[PDB]
């Protein structure tokens, strides 16, 4: 089989559509998500045109091997999609309607800067390579883009599944490549964070505020690294900094500066000066909660 | 091959059945379970009808490629089911009886609100897409729905495996689609929870409460926090972190306040008696010692009222 | 191809055998084990009979597609076995001798009640479904059941690999099914447990009692709780959490009560050495110091009587 | 099919190119990375040559089975690449242009000596075995070597993707083998290390010294060891344990000596003042309080000079 | 296809060779290693013999399906090898030369008794089952056994890759089986251990002795058990739990007795001086402070004599 010949010179337009059936396994660490969807393709092949009056049939159904089908690939997939052809239908004018159900593991980067109050745009890039006979270009059939109502991504709210209607046409290894960007929009159900993560990690910090203070103020450090290890499956370590990987470098400083204060107050009163000891070791007791609110509100202004 | 032609205009009814052979790997985190079952399909294809007297046989056996077979798919599966055709039998009137043994990883959401005293309804959705030649509809053959007696799901009690007999017929991308809902009902085996998880998490906070009867309050208070997060680390494989709140997500969130209010009490009592007032020190440190166990069950009993 | 026709009415007997080549990955948590074995099958197909005088040869070798072969399946497997046909030999009477080497992931429940001093019977269930032409029944050829001497299952002693010679014949979805039970008996090599798990779990309970002899009782008594959960989660990969109770899930829950009742004492003795009651303080704090090693000895021996 | 015959004697030159589409899963522990790329191959096959005028076509497209294609393999791959042929184009002189999109798991050793300030050269080795008919040699078509702009490797900066243009030709099992070295060069994003890994672990060493200013020094000095190993376990997923020594494996090793020599000082100063000598006690306990931060900076700067 | 007929009665000799291309994933817990190698096979098939002057060709290349090829299998593999035929060459006398590149997950037991100063012999067992027509025996072609210079096994030193030249011929299920033993010899790069595991594991229970010089000894001696069990969990990925005992599984079990006997001495010295006897208190508390490092030195040297 060879591609449909052009009537003039025009490129062959392959109309596309993705209908999400399932979305699952959004792996934050691997920056992948699995998808199970319908992929619909439409193109005109005049060599397949027929007379409806003489044939008596409105539509003809073909086997994938019997006709020419465009080689559509996904850009950002780990391995090639697992695809099962559902249907191939040809109208009398020769317009082919292709439908396959596929599953794929998609590579899509995630921006964790605003975690756990972040929103993401997951991408599914469709691509086609041109043949020497003719150029193949991709288009979006908005009637065939969508999602099942039951599509659930645990811990996320699904907002929209849209496609950037204009393909990105470019040359790659001396041939044309037509790329479409399908985008799935999500937002984190951060409701849970306060209850289990935000509040109890803080009730360790808050519990951090003379030789007995050495056993007291150092525990709220040993337990902070245990809340960390005890819930690290929900804390992200990025190559850059997050508004939470910063709330982390602040708790580490705040747990230190508190034990710098209680290491200076219990050493100033012992080095013959107990007058100025109650001057800084009472002011830091109202200074810390306000130095914190100011700092966390200063951090918040930048990132979120 | 092409679908069987309609005698009038009627859609083709494909009778279905799922017989569970094995149920395994209920992954709470991934919200998946693996299934190994028989899938039975029945439909009328008049083009295959024969006379038993002339043929000499009462049944005819075909190879899947030799005849038309409906494209049945599962909705909520990770990848397509691994299927092996067991048998294809045709009766004299053209009634096809199809049987395959398949294995599949099923996506089925779990409600953890009542964990570990929860019950779930796992779903297996069967679906068929209609052809331009004719409309295909699914039906349940209750005689071919069931489960092996040996079907075991470790940590769960299997109640029932039934099917919603009425399919959900709907249009999708300009074609009819027929969807059936097979439901496997399961309740949890919560017996174990108290023994190793529920009771020992309490025997740390009761050991925070047996120090309200001081500098010793630090070594008894600040420890039954460090050890609570260590049972919470040491038994996290049994504790679920959901996007919402569970009756256990809260039953552990009350512990975070109770371990704090306990060290707010012992941070106010050991600071009031030191600031020249040891009279009112024994007034709050002694009532909080009988106040905490009653504030607790009142709270845990208040939580229990809403979730259960 | 179609099944061999019956001479009278009698079902077709398919003689079976499993020869274990490798046993590996006994996953206690998943309750699976992987197997690599030979599967031998024998049945009489008179249509394949030949004269050794005329054909010259005493045996005919066939390709799987060339002849009829019974569809033999495993019941308790996650997915279908990865099989490679080694040989198909047809003898003059028409007796077919089939041999394949397969590998499979087997689902076999494990009883952890006596862990780590437990023994198990792993099962491999062979099954065949009868066809419309005739009924198929399975049999055990004891000459073709066995295991390689090198078959090793790390951490276990392999006792025997036998088959229940009588198949379980039953009806399933309007057809006959013939099921054979192959059993691999294995026992646990518990020698290691004392050295790395049992003894140090105890040198923390023992070191909690070596402090029942006052402000130092706070630092000791509570540490041998924080360290107990560290030996636990520090070696949890060797401790099983079942839906039911084990003599080890019980051994580890008595420690939770003994670490608590040990800090019910260190809290009463600290309340008695104060609150103007010094006398009766040395009456219970000294008696509990000889009471518990024996209250423990009695309890663990009482537990042992029930389970093992 | 057979290889193209040589016009004189010359080996068949197969021009190669790898264009990276995706790079992912750089597994530091397994020393693997996954790749998804285009593989382009070009060679002259005169038997496929044609006249463009007489044929009416300027290019001829073939199916992989229709023509001879060189068996190109990757040396350092776990299993064989998953490949999908995109295009096969033949020009009038019979120059074949082959293009496939493949995915592969690549084995490439990583040097962790300078972690987290390390740079790596990941390799992809292309290889071809010669046939008896003729010798096949590999070449680099620099026009077909490259990477997509979007190629991202999380936690790494991608420097260059080049190929060593000269193949390594050698004999292996009585035939010639031609090997090309494709090098994807990378470097880390060490900015993050200070914030979350380097500084908090250092704050523990710093807070161990903020106690060199007597029985309370035992409870304070030993905690910043218990917490040191908790920062370690708490962030071990970012700390590498190699078969050799890393400047960080040494930086972690210096902390083990500095946390010991710190509690050797606080075990000698709190024992000298108690053994009737409190004069010389303030001589070493005060000098070590300004000695440690400078003995550390000197040591870490001495270590740094060697490795990085 | 059928096997080559014997000229007299002699068994067919299949000459073998394995050339290692890659060695990776030595999984200590699973007792597996992955291999990627060439497998070469040679046997005489007279039916394929040809005249060199008449044919014009000195070698004839065949497709695997075109000729008879011996079914060679690996004994100790999880699943069957992933194999890709590279070349099949026939010499005029009818000597076939077969070459395939395969990848396989090999089951090979590991002896951890001397860990981390252990050496291992990994095995790859090649096997052939004889056919009814004739007996097939395996041989080693030492010219075709070897390994690539780049073959690296992370954390191990590769010593040699040799084959036991004499096959183990035996009967299995009424047929002859010919088994060859290929051995890859490796040793552990134990240099790492001192740095990260060896010296720091000690410094914890070395720091338990730096407190045998009284009420502070309660707080210091007991957190040592808390930190040791954190150094252990903190580096458990490098400590092996075997069904048997090691020079390490004991080295870590002596520490459990030494961390206890340490707190038995402090549970006796800090209780004897308090129970009106402070004379004999300085007699045993000072002697145990020089007794422990020598009782340890002796014990570790006594242990060493047995195992290594
Ligand atoms: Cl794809
Ligand atoms: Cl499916
Ligand atoms: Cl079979
Ligand atoms: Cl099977
Ligand atoms: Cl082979
Ligand atoms: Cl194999
Ligand atoms: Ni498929
Ligand atoms: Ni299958
Ligand atoms: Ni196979
Ligand atoms: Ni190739
Ligand atoms: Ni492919
Ligand atoms: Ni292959």
């Amino acid at each position: 089989v060879s591609p449909p010949p052009p009537i003039a010179d025009e490129p062959l337009t392959v109309n596309t559509g993705i209908y999400l059936i399932e979305c699952y396994s959004l792996d934050d660490k691997a920056e992948t998500f699995k998808v199970n969807a319908f992929l619909s393709l439409s193109w005109k092949d005049r060599r397949l045109a027929f007379d409806p009056v003489r044939s008596g049939v409105r539509v003809k159904t073909y086997e994938p091997e019997a006709i020419w089908i465009p080689e559509i690939r996904f850009v950002n997939v780990e391995n090639a999609r697992d695809a099962d052809v559902v249907d191939i239908s040809v109208s009398p004018d020769g317009t082919v309607q292709y439908l396959e159900r596929f599953s794929a593991r998609v590579l899509s980067p995630l921006d964790f800067r605003r975690f756990p109050m972040d929103s993401q745009t997951l991408h599914i890039y469709l691509i086609v390579r041109s043949v020497d006979t003719r150029n193949i270009v991709l288009a979006v059939d908005l009637e065939k883009v969508g999602k099942n109502d039951d599509v659930f991504l645990t811990g996320w709210d699904i907002e929209s599944f849209t496609a950037v209607v204009k393909p990105a046409n470019f040359a790659l290894e001396d041939r044309l490549e037509s790329k479409l960007d399908y985008q799935l929009r999500i937002s984190r159900q951060m409701g849970y964070y306060l209850i289990q993560m935000y509040i109890p990690s803080l009730l360790i910090v808050i519990l951090s505020w003379a030789p007995a203070r050495v056993g007291l103020g150092i525990t709220t450090v040993l337990t902070m690294t245990t809340q960390s290890s005890g819930s690290r499956a929900s804390l992200p370590k990025v190559s850059y900094v997050k508004a939470i990987d910063i709330w982390m470098a602040v708790c580490l400083l705040f747990v230190f500066s508190a034990l710098l204060e209680y290491a200076a107050v219990n050493f100033v009163s012992r080095q013959s000066q107990p007058q100025r000891a109650k001057k800084i070791d009472k002011i830091s007791r109202i200074g810390f909660p306000m130095a914190f609110l100011i700092f966390n509100m200063f951090y918040w202004i930048i990132y979120f």
